[PDB]
């Protein structure tokens, strides 16, 4: 057993779930509001923006590193990055917008990687990225997430099916969503640490009540299993 | 008197100084082990990649936002953007390569925007991005700075002078950068906290002891102030 570690994520697009800008905007400050002065386990925020090609005049690519508080991730965004990020033991950072079986694709590739360089990556924890809605009633979890999801989906030309999307994120009721994510996380050999979206989550008082609540819970399965 | 904050970036750019890119790898690794084992105060990692375009399809781009930690900031990229940040008292990020004279202008526009939309930023610290280079010859810290950035103000198209970029930023011995880095910060209403760029120090052994003695300097200071 080891120390989860949390955070949250925000994705810089301007069209989600049909709300204007400003709307968007303000739910944000609303999470960082709860981050700063109703909670205490959302260590780092984290920005999703690999739908923007980052690239230089002659096709080289940006690297695609990303840093949480002080520790640099790369984000695993094909099997040649996770090879690069292996070589030198470096933590990945999982797209919460690949299919999980993609993920767990990528973090085997990764381990060989690292077997055939002879890196230790014992003590290495990634991050995975999670959208997460929990409403009570099941069916309008799913919904929300959905129609938040449309525009950028479309925008993006993504392969996968909103299905799969929904089915590698957490919508549902919370006992369902700590059970589903768990699941996600020993699927990914429990090497992850998370960064949650709350984005899709209508209601800003369901959203800041399942934050406070989550806080509680995590503090005291620490204290609990001598984790802090 | 009020406790400043200090960090770290790197540039995410492949061609610095003439180094081959496994080369300026391996003394970015070297500046994130000194951070997480030699030293205390320098609290979060960012990257400076406004090299790169960040647009959408249609031509409107991606919001210059930059998470430091758990805190939201935006990259005062023009006096638009910065009355942006404005309108929700949100603090900016200075870009190392604006001369000084540029982010005083921007600053102060910030400030008049606050002032008109009646928000209000008393609380609010900006980050500064400084390049560093510290040499007992002054002339040595100098030239490296200029040799490590020829091939990005070169991409850039900088209008610049890498004479002015010099001045904005931070080369020359100790003594001179803590009082012209505290110069800067005065011209920028001492409302700045900062993030430092040690890749161009060639000597990995120089840049250590560098950020050590600091380490311990900003330690005493805030005791002797009152300021932890
Ligand atoms: C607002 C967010 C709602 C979304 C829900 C996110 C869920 C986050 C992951 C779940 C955290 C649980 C702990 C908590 O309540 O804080 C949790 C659950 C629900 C479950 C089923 C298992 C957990 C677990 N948390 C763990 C943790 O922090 N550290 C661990 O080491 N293990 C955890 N486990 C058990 C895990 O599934 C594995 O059984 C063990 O890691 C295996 O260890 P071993 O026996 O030593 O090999
Ligand atoms: C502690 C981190 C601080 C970072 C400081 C900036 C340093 C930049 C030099 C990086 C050199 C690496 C090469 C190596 O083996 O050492 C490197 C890395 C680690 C990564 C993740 C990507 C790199 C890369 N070097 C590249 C290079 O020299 N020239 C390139 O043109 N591209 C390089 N890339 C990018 C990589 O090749 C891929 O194009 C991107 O990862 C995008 O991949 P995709 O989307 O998955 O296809
Ligand atoms: C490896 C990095 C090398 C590069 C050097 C970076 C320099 C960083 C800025 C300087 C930090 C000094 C403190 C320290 O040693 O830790 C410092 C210096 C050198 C000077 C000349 C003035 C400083 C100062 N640090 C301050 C600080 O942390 N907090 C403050 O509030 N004030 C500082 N000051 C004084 C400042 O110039 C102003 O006089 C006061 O802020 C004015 O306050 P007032 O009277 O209450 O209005
Ligand atoms: C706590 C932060 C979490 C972020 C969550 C993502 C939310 C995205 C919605 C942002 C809406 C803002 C508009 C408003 O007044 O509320 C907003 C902001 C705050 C900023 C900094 C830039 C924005 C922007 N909204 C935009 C929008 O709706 N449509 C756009 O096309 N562009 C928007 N921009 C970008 C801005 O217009 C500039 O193009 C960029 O700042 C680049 O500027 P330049 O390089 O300085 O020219």
């Amino acid at each position: 057993m080891t120390k989860w570690n949390y955070g949250v994520f925000f994705l810089n697009f301007y069209h989600v779930g049909q709300q204007e800008p400003s709307l968007t905007m303000s739910n944000a400050l609303e999470t960082l509001r709860i981050i700063d002065e109703d909670t205490s386990i959302y260590d780092v925020v984290a920005f999703s923006e690999h739908h923007i090609d980052k690239s230089y005049n002659d096709e080289t690519k940006l690297a695609p590193f990303v840093s949480l508080g002080k520790q640099i991730h790369v984000l695993a965004t094909s099997p040649e990055t996770v090879v690069k990020a292996a070589k030198y033991g470096m933590p990945l950072l999982f797209k919460w917008d690949d299919s999980q079986q993609k993920r767990i694709e990528l973090l085997n590739h990764y381990q060989a990687a690292a077997a055939k360089f002879n890196v230790d990556i014992a003590n290495v924890r990634h991050r995975l990225m999670l959208f997460v809605n929990v409403n009570d009633n099941p069916t309008q979890a799913k919904a929300e997430l959905s129609i938040y999801l449309e525009d950028y989906l479309s925008y993006t030309q993504a392969e996968t099916s909103i299905d799969e999307i929904i089915n590698s994120n957490a919508a549902g009721n919370f006992d369902t969503c700590l059970h589903h994510v768990a699941e996600m996380a020993q699927g990914l050999n429990n090497k992850v640490d998370f960064l949650f979206c709350f984005e899709s989550m209508k209601d800003q008082e369901n959203k800041k009540s399942l934050m406070i609540n989550f806080d509680k819970r995590v503090i005291n399965y620490r204290k609990e299993h001598n984790l802090n």
